[PDB]
């Protein structure tokens, strides 16, 4: 399953949506996060490597707490 840990590889003296990288990835109808908690979590039929491939995309890797 996925659980995605959104590092602060940058910017970390502020904060950004990470919803509008999950949702771009197929299967994906469902997307939550918590800038507080720094987890992102999606509810979708997407690929497991599609997921965390995506928020590499732009620039945040994201380790799946599974």
């Amino acid at each position: 399953m996925l659980k995605l840990k959104v590092e602060g590889m940058t910017c970390n003296h502020c904060v950004m949506a990470v919803t509008k990288a999950l949702k771009k990835v197929p299967g994906v109808e469902k997307v939550e996060v918590s800038l507080e908690k720094g987890e992102a979590l999606v509810e979708g039929t997407a690929d497991p490597k599609a997921l965390v491939q995506a928020v590499e995309e732009e620039g945040y890797k994201a380790e799946v707490l599974a």
